[PDB]
DNA sequence: TCAGGATGTATATATCTGACACGTGCCTGGAGACTAGGGAGTAATCCCCTTGGCGGTTAAAACGCGGGGGACAGCGCGTACGTGCGTTTAAGCGCCAAGGGGATTACTCCCTAGTCTCCAGGCACGTGTCAGATATATACATCCGAT
């Protein structure tokens, strides 16, 4: 082990990092091979990354406080939820009695922005593919779904065989009035096909980012006509750009090592303001070097705004 | 049911003996230095535990049904307990005798512990293995529900 660790992967030494290391793939171009689907078919059209800078709301600022000074572990998983939709926890929502009035996108700004894309997209005619990271989320997504009367079909870590096959082909009937479809990311295994579909919207970002890569394939697999857009919603200043940083890490470091030998927020102003943001951690993150890249650097989110890791 | 008994149940009085208040001294808790080592805070490393989600195998668990036998209700009945009365008998209470047992109370010493100072050699940890305990199958002999 220590052998491969330490001959190229991770030192600090030198500018060896891409002076040396980086052109020691001639351990690995004897043995391995894959063949860039992007131009040996050329039949497909390429993606449409549209990632969205999100800030949270009100009730999102008191329950990220509270979290921050305290059934409530792994606080970086439970920000994660704080930053999807507070009604996850458990009292948060008003009630009861419990109904589903516009209470519900009323405290999730992520559910805000995903509400006028849904629109926009229903007017364009676009049926779209959801990808949850928590079946739990899908709940609220089903509820506020049925309450703007869409109809739809949940695959996720529960429904059987059978019903998995039978959902697929209600929505994949040649008319089938199925405008949305939730799934879970890393579910289903792979020979969901899902091509009839338009839009898949990242309602969360992984830690793997292949496994997302995977995921919204599911709709840019072989046979897809049309070319398609792939929304990811980002919780500004959060865990999740924290999340979004490392993946980015991870993403880059597999394309350096492999892929290269082979209220509203009037949503216009929000897509340029993180087409932005977009652009100036690509800058960032891609001048970096392996021995760099490798470092993690595991900045702690539990300090956002000044904190003393005191309650 | 009601009047006839039998039994607690309040009530006033006198007795007493046990709880309480009071002075002494002697012993222990408090004030006051002095000091050293236990513990709080810090840094580094690694293994375990969390939260949310997914996929799969496959025995247990849930459900329904039918039928028996165990439960619970009654009916005698014939004991074996109760209740009451008379009468011994023993518990308790005093008293006699002389000792030994024991618990302070106060010195003495011996000796046997604790303390320190090296220093080897017991033991815990990290390495192999191979022998015992598995799971498998099969033949058997051995209880259980109907004549």
């Amino acid at each position: 082990a220590q052998d491969f660790d330490d001959w190229f992967s991770s030192e600090s030494t030198e500018e060896d990092q891409d002076k040396i290391v980086k052109q020691l793939h001639t351990v690995l171009q004897p043995f391995l091979l894959r063949r860039i689907k992007s131009d040996v078919e050329t039949s497909l059209l390429p993606k449409k990354e549209l990632n969205l800078y999100v800030g949270m709301s009100s009730m999102q600022k008191k329950w990220y406080k509270k979290i921050l000074e305290k059934r409530l572990l792994n606080i970086m998983m439970q920000l994660r939820k704080c930053c999807n939709h507070p009604y996850l926890f458990d009292g948060a929502e008003p009630g009861p009695p419990y109904t589903t009035d516009e209470h519900l996108v009323y405290n999730a700004a992520k559910l805000q922005v995903l509400d006028k894309l849904l629109k926009k997209l229903k007017e364009e005619g676009s049926r779209v593919l959801i990808f949850s990271q928590m079946s739990r989320l899908l709940d609220i997504l089903e509820d506020y779904c049925y309450f703007r009367n869409y109809e739809y079909c949940r695959i996720d870590g529960s429904t059987a065989h059978e019903d998995r096959i039978q959902a697929i082909d209600d929505y994949n009937a040649p008319d089938s009035k199925k405008f949305v479809f939730l799934l879970t990311t890393r579910a289903g295994g792979l020979g969901i096909n899902l091509t009839s579909a338009d839009v898949v919207v990242l309602y969360d970002s992984d830690w793997n980012p292949q496994a997302d890569l995977q995921a919204m394939d599911r709709a840019h697999r072989i046979g897809q006509k049309k070319q398609v857009k792939v929304f990811r919603l980002v919780t500004d200043n959060s865990v999740e750009e924290k999340i979004l940083e490392r993946a980015t890490q991870k993403l880059r470091l597999d394309q350096l090592v492999i892929q290269q030998n082979r209220d509203d927020i009037d949503l216009d102003e929000l897509l340029l303001k993180s087409e932005n943001k977009t652009k100036s951690l690509n800058a960032k993150y891609e001048t970096l070097g392996l021995d760099d890249l490798q470092k993690f650097n595991q900045d702690s989110a539990y300090e956002w705004n000044g904190q003393d890791f005191k309650k």
